[PDB]
């Protein structure tokens, strides 16, 4: 009958459907096993050093997530507490970024699926706010633009293309992989809806000099009369600076910073599926972008590109915030920074590489091969795959397309034990290459 | 030291922070307990009859989800199989909608967070495809529009506003709560990037007459020369029609249907966080909308408003598809339809209500009070809250803002036992009202 | 075959049997799901503020319980250790109540299902001890009685009726909701088998003045020559006084207190199913009430109305005792008292209510509406149901039937977070009422 | 700090408190371990062949139990569904006993902790009903009595003593271990509140001839004019006869049977903590015994000696009923009967014993030693302890206090594998004895 174990049955004799949906059902145990088995050919997230996204949470947090995988977030009326936790996160992150708040005041911001959606909401606010200002002056509004560096993350290219905004990029120079504040301010014109600075480049983890950008842009504003704003893409750096570098002025402490995005699922220490965007003041979020629906129970102030979605990541974020606090996050970041140094040194000791990333910034290590003659960084990346390590290789954006680097992101769940094994295995790979 | 139970400690004496992040850490057990406890004041999803979103999956599927909550979907190179499963879902859903496919041909479509994102991608494709066509004819492209009914879901209003497209709505009439195909086709002009039909209105679960819309629009196309396309918002109906009403022509069988969206987390039987959008042919998705990145390992063809996101729902969807098959989905939908009838009858038997939803369509029941004099539907909604039921009340869109209805969505995890208890508790509520001002 | 998920099967199409037992079996997964689903229409115990019974235990204690749900307590020979733990609990509770015990002496008492059974065993001991004393003096024994306040818990009415004893009640006055010691002593006659004082009234959580009752009754005993005893119903207060108020003399420190009952599943911090009764000395438990059976293995000294029963609560009780100790229990009670104050203040701040409960006593808050004109406390109780809170309303006993109160019991698992949300939601309910007929 | 494992800490150096409650808390892990460890010196319930109480349930049922260990049953208003399930069980058991019920009429009965409480409620109803009848005739009511066999279970002795009713016992004869219907009817007088027959004696699992008792008592009723009722103590047999011997008339099919008790935690296949009592008609339960309280939310019709208690067993019972149905219970009982035969034969094959139990009745085997000279049954009981088997030895009641038997109860979780190992180990024990003084 159904007494056969899954591997004694005839279900393991058929490969999983690729094109058509099967006509008949198969036992749940069988479906679980075969899908689970093929998934083993995926890489191990914990060994995926290419990603900035968190790959480990406390078991206690796994429970909260599982207890609420069936809670659709968008059901505000049905789940009042879930909605409140989202608001509290916005408040806590807002204060974390030194937003102009009156202590018990409600912050302006929203939780998103990730920085991608956060960036596009921020962009929309900028575009609209700019359109309104111009229409009020009679001026034309057909050629909006944004100013960023060539190190800009794909999400800004998506925004530019889909929302018909021009992307003005400051090109990179050899040995200079972030956006030059000066060149950026010089590109600003009357059609610039904002200048987007990146606090933690995905290329070498460097923080851009937001304070300098603010200083120069304030000066230019006195001349041009345009009120060009700054947006800080703190996808990763947003949950690092406040704890490692509270001294660094990059946030709402700078007058021109009007909105900030940060990924909760990066250094916010949550599984993939959570991002945040904060606005300096209510005025920075045009009221006409906000919707109020009522077919689910009552009226709700929504500003998102998504609707139905899991609420587990929101809850998970709140857990991390109140469970860790400043203390916990500082400890985690310090551990990450420490491991970065350990990995950095180990690579310097071989005298085979050029460290192309900075000492401070995002906890990661980007490096190139001294003399990329007989062997390329791509070969090293492939070689490491055999050991289970996933370490990416890529070329820099113009005008540094001649520079190719390897990147290792240090996350919360990357212990010293793994760091030291990585160095050893990298050395082994270099030897295997010396004989080819 | 730390031998105190959470409720013997001093952590249960402080209320959870609302504004500022705490300076110090607190024990994991304590943080878990207090957050878990406050969450109890949330409603029970299983009793939330307001939602179309699935609130139950098999334990076996819970495991798959948990085993991959740390797999970031966007890491294509790192997780080849996760990406493949997404492709297979696109293929299977494409065939399910009778897309023009050559057996082993790869379908054109993408997985999304939900229908909201799917709709905006579909809209973008329409807008761009329209812009290109017009620019090629030297014609202007500054006033794009979309034609839908007033029963349109908020997501189309979002799209219209954010992507600067005009929303032309066909208004509702009393007793007529879907979009009239005729009036819709008459609104079509040279600037219409598409006509969006809804296969399962969130208002009364009715399927719009997509076939008629197609027939009329094909005729108008012969005259105008415009190539006005149809998009079917099958957020819910997409996973119902193929199994309950296969004969019904609403999908790619209709020549003018160029793209379809469907929510996996609705009647796709997956937890919240998964949607799909299918395109009839490659030509319907302008190539310049597609990106190819390579800073994570290699080049990948992405067309989404999101980037990093969980891959658990994608995997969960594939599980449901190959585990249930046509048979399983049919069985679930038949069970849902059956329970709808049971609830419908029970309400008819009281002769207190007007059933404002149809016999066939989305498994739900929308009804109004005969004689809304002494008591309103909103009162009934509040009353039911006491028993734990969440049943929404709302006024129809114009021109029917004088029509107020209650809606009960029947989902996969809504058994006959619950259906019958709902009828009983609704009757109890009506009596409690018969003795009030 | 059996590959269908429960919600794809035909078992969710039938409602659960109400009258007749089904002829055929159904899959275990199916039976589990449907029963589990209907149970969702039960209230959430953690939000049930009407109950004094514990609704949360440590996960470690859940394991002990599960590990022994199959251990039938009555099997003394088979489970020697389970029986010993029961004895240790009796000893520990006896000392906790300052019973006259020499070092390492075995206390006189038994574990019960709850205070209900404990009270009836205590009553039986009193009745029998009284019958014996009277029969020895040749005096009549046909009209026994007990003296308590009108605030007496139903369990004493059960005892009176089933064991044919007369219940003499001291009536309540407005603003005076406990038993007046003086009036009580005045009701005592030759047929009074005992005077039952309540240490924590279920009506306003007030402790009755047991010490005064003892003082007056000792005086009356010098006159009448009757040896009228006192029983303290410490169902809830029994696990509160020893930790919050050790100075308060209410227990065996008072000479006339002959027996005490306490509920382990109330503030003893155990799940429902455990109570205790302690006797001052061996002489207070007539030997002829004890049985010795031998059909299970050997002879055993049983004094209970029950036989077979779970032993998990007994084990759970012992766990709580040795795991928490004085320190743990004090911490839990202090937390409960603190939360009571927080809730009390929040209600005072609205100036809408009259706090009818005292500052010290059982951690709870009983309050009435100032001016019960346009709205009653019952309306507030119903309104709160919508949020998930269960807060009861009830009228006092004679002669205070004109006084209606709301009661909120603060238990171990009621954190400050919940306390503050309760205040907020109560305020919301008051506003919703300010706009009604 | 607290990094020490429990067995590396100083908590395993102190023995668990026996008399005084500890001053300080200890880590939960430590308390769990030490208590769990000492409990290992308890016998294994699954190997306890002395008990009639179920020692195993399906894992699915363990979940239901755990999900509701915090639901206090007595909270009717708070847990409506829990209360309903109790009612459904009463209905289903009532029909199972062929009670005079229409459709769909509500049965008269209540769930209890066990048969002990059920018996005392049944007794109370009898006593009261008898008192009323006599007071109406101006006759005296000071000497009530009950008629049973000497094989009567201790619970009837408890009732007799605590509720001051005289116990008239029909003595046992050698080879005759149940109550003789004739002698019983002859003992009936005007003061007999009922005759209690036992459907499954705890001594040899024999069913008493209830039908004969009814026939004789109906005749005597025609003469005496007294309306002497019958109560059937079906503690165990209640869940056996309906499935193995539906032909047997023992229940409400007999006119004189006015009430029946049965233990859910025996052959009802539930863990310890559930019993039931059914009444033939509403008239058999005097209305003045029923209480209606309202301090928890609303009025509720309670008739129990207990108050607060777990509701897990009630839910567990309902699960078993609808999950197994007639089919499941029959299968379980047939398996139990089969294993009884296997064990019976194995003992007959040794020609060392006298089978003192019958072929049909409760699935068990009671046997004595042929020639109890050099060795007693008690020695065999002790010997078996070494292997882990718990098999009791006991002497019959008068006039058979010379007969000593061993009893093996066959429960649901006693497979053929265990049955065969028992026979083997019993043979081993007999040999070990053949070589002793």
């Amino acid at each position: 009958v159904s007494v056969h174990s899954t591997f004694a049955s005839r279900y393991v004799r058929t490969s999983l459907p690729r094109f058509k949906m099967p006509e008949n059902s198969i036992p749940k145990e069988a479906a679980y096993q075969i899908i689970n088995d093929e998934l083993m050919l995926d890489g191990n997230p914990r060994l995926n050093l290419a990603s900035f996204v968190t790959t480990w949470m406390e078991p206690e947090c796994d429970k909260l997530i599982m207890s609420s995988i069936n809670k659709n977030y968008v059901d505000m009326d049905e789940y009042p507490v879930t909605t409140e936790l989202q608001n509290r996160c916005v408040n806590m992150i807002a204060h974390l970024f030194n937003a102009p708040l009156e202590e018990a005041e409600t912050a302006v911001g929203v939780g998103t699926v990730g920085s991608s959606e956060a960036i596009m909401l921020a962009g929309l606010a900028f575009k609209r706010k700019w359109q309104n200002k111009r229409k009020a002056e009679g001026k034309p509004v057909d050629k909006p633009n944004i100013v960023t560096g060539a190190n800009v993350q794909v999400c800004w290219e998506k925004f530019a293309r889909y929302f018909e905004v021009e992307l003005k990029e400051v090109k990179l120079s050899e040995g200079y992989y972030v956006m030059d504040p000066q060149q950026a301010v010089d590109m600003v014109d009357e059609n610039t809806i904002c200048v987007a600075a990146i606090l933690g480049s995905t290329l070498n983890g460097e923080f851009e000099d937001v304070k300098l950008l603010n200083d120069l842009l304030v000066e230019k504003n006195k001349e041009t009369g345009w009120d060009t704003p700054i947006h800080v893409d703190a996808a990763s750096g947003g949950f690092i600076a406040p704890f490692l570098y509270p001294e660094l002025e990059w946030d709402f402490r700078l007058p021109l910073v009007k909105s900030i995005n940060v990924s909760g699922h990066k250094y916010g220490l949550v599984y993939a599926g959570i991002g945040w965007v904060i606005w300096r003041n209510k005025e920075d979020l045009p009221e006409e972008l906000i919707f109020h629906i009522n077919y689910l129970g009552a009226d709700q102030p929504t500003f998102t590109l998504n609707f139905s979605k899991g609420s587990s990541q929101v809850i998970a974020q709140y857990y991390q915030l109140i469970r860790l606090g400043h203390e916990g996050y500082r400890n985690v970041m310090e551990n990450c920074r420490e491991n970065m140094i350990v990995l950095r040194e180990g690579l310097e000791k071989t005298e085979r590489f050029n460290i192309v990333s900075k000492d401070e910034g995002v906890p990661l290590v980007a490096f190139s091969l001294k003399d990329s003659s007989c062997h390329t960084e791509f070969e090293i990346s492939d070689m490491l795959r055999r050991y289970g390590w996933i370490v990416p290789a890529y070329t820099m954006p113009p005008n540094a397309q001649h520079i190719t680097v390897l990147r290792v992101v240090i996350r919360e769940d990357f212990s010293r034990t793994l760091a030291e094994r990585l160095v050893i295995d990298i050395e082994k790979v270099m030897r295997e290459l010396d004989e080819l």
